[PDB]
C-alpha cells in the first residue's frame, strides 16, 4: 500500500484522488487523516507520504519524524483562501473580518500554541493585522471565545453552536456545505495557505508515482472542486 | 521590582521605556529578553509581565505558564511591518518579496517548527501566498536556505554572511542600523504583527501601573522610534 498521513481538510480531496488512482492503476492508496497525535505512532512505522494544510504546520510535523523525512523536500502544490464560516443562514449578517471586530460575536480560531501543529497558526492576526489599526486588532481578538488546537476541534465547537464565526479555509466549507454559510474575507486582508506533500527518504517508485499523479489533470480537477487553486 | 520576560526585539523599546519609568517613579523595572528557553524556568517564579512579539507566539508562551497567567488577557498594544533585510548595500538589488522568489538568493526566516515559540511562524507563507501563484510560492520556498528557531538565530546566521536576505521586522533594523540594508515589502503582500503584554494573575499595583505607562505619551513616542505603530 501507499500510505499518506496528514491533517483533516485536504483529506477529502485526497480520498477522491486516491480512489480514482486506485481504480486506474490497481495501487492501493490509504489516506489517513486527523490531528497528528491520532496517527503519529503508526505513521512512524509505515508513512510513505506526509501531506500538509499549511507550510508552517507541515514543517513542524515533518520535523517530528527525524531522519525518516528530509524537511527540505516539502512540495507546495496548491493554495486556498481563508474564509469566515458562520452558522447556516448567517443570522448575524457577518460581512467580513472588520465586521467581526465591530460586532459582538463569538469567534473560534485554531492556534497551535506551540503544542499542536495546525494550519491555523498565525492566520487571524496576519489578516486583521493588515487593517493597520490597533483598536480593530484589539476588538477582533476580544471576540475570540476559543483558541483551539486544530480545525477538527474548531469544527466540533462550531457545530455545537458555541461560536458564531469560525476562521477557517474554503475547503472546509466545500467539504461540509450544510454545516454553515461561508463568508468571503476582504481581499486586502485575506491570506492564502498551501497544500503540500513530502515523500519519505527512500520512497518507493509507487509512492513517487502517486506524488506525480497529484499534479495530473485529473487530480487538479478534484482539488479545484474543493477550492484548491494554482491559479 | 517589576519583572518582564519575553523575546528579543521589543526589548530595545522596553529598555528605553523602563529606564525612563524607573528614573521618574523610582520603581525598578527589569526587562528580561531572549529565546524562551533562556529564561523560562526563572520566569515561572517571578514573571510579573510577559511581553510578546506576535500573538501566536505570545499565546504559545503564556500557555506554558499554567494558571499563573490567563491567556484571554493578552493585550495587543502596537504593531509593525515585516521587512526584508539584505546585506549592506543591497548588492543583489532586491526590490521586494517577488524579487526574492525570482532571483537566485539565500533566504533565512524564523519558523517555530512546533518546538520554538517565535514571532516568525507563518509569516513568510502568509506574505508570498498573497501573490496567489503557486510557482511563485514554490520559487520563494526553494530559496529558503535556513529555517531558524528565532530572530536572534537569524541575526547570527545573517551576520556570518550565510544568507542574502532575512525576513524580519522593522524594529530589528531600527534597533540595529549597522546591520544590513532594509527593503520594504510590497504593500499588498506585507503582514503586520503586534507587540503585546499580559500581567500575571494577582499582579501588584506596581505591575499594573507600568502596564498603564506602556500606553502613555512618553511610551508611545519611544515605541514609535523603533517602528511600532498604533494606526
Ligand atoms: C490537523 C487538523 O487540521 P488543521 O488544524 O491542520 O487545519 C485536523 O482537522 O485534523
Ligand atoms: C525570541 C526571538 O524573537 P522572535 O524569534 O520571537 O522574533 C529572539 O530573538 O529573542
Amino acid at each position: 500500500d501507499v500510505n499518506l498521513y496528514g491533517p483533516g481538510g485536504p483529506h477529502t480531496a485526497l480520498k477522491d484522488i486516491a480512489n480514482k488512482y486506485s481504480e486506474k492503476t490497481g495501487v492501493k492508496v490509504n489516506v489517513n487523516f486527523g490531528p497528528q497525535a491520532t496517527w503519529f505512532e503508526k505513521a512512524k512505522k509505515d508513512a510513505d507520504i506526509l501531506f500538509g494544510a499549511s507550510d508552517q504546520s507541515a514543517l513542524a510535523i515533518a520535523s517530528d519524524f527525524g531522519k525518516d523525512f528530509n524537511v527540505s523536500k516539502i512540495k507546495p502544490l496548491y493554495f486556498r483562501e481563508a474564509i469566515i464560516l458562520t452558522q447556516k443562514g448567517n443570522p448575524l449578517k457577518i460581512k467580513g473580518l472588520k465586521d467581526l471586530a465591530n460586532k459582538k460575536v463569538r469567534i473560534v480560531v485554531p492556534e497551535g500554541a506551540g503544542k499542536s501543529n495546525t494550519s491555523g497558526t498565525g492566520v487571524w492576526e496576519d489578516m486583521i493585522g493588515r487593517t493597520q489599526d490597533i483598536k480593530t486588532i484589539q476588538n477582533f481578538r476580544n471576540n475570540i471565545v476559543a483558541f483551539v488546537p486544530n480545525s477538527g476541534s474548531a469544527r466540533k465547537l462550531f457545530a455545537q453552536d458555541q461560536a458564531d464565526a469560525w476562521i477557517t479555509w474554503i475547503d472546509w466549507s466545500k467539504s461540509n456545505p450544510d454545516i454553515g454559510t461561508a463568508v468571503a474575507i476582504e481581499k486586502d486582508l485575506v491570506v492564502y495557505r498551501t497544500f503540500n506533500v513530502i515523500a519519505k527518504e527512500g520512497a518507493s517508485k509507487e509512492t513517487q508515482d502517486f506524488i506525480a499523479y497529484l499534479s495530473s489533470k485529473e487530480a487538479k480537477e478534484i482539488f479545484k472542486k474543493y477550492g484548491w487553486r494554482e491559479h
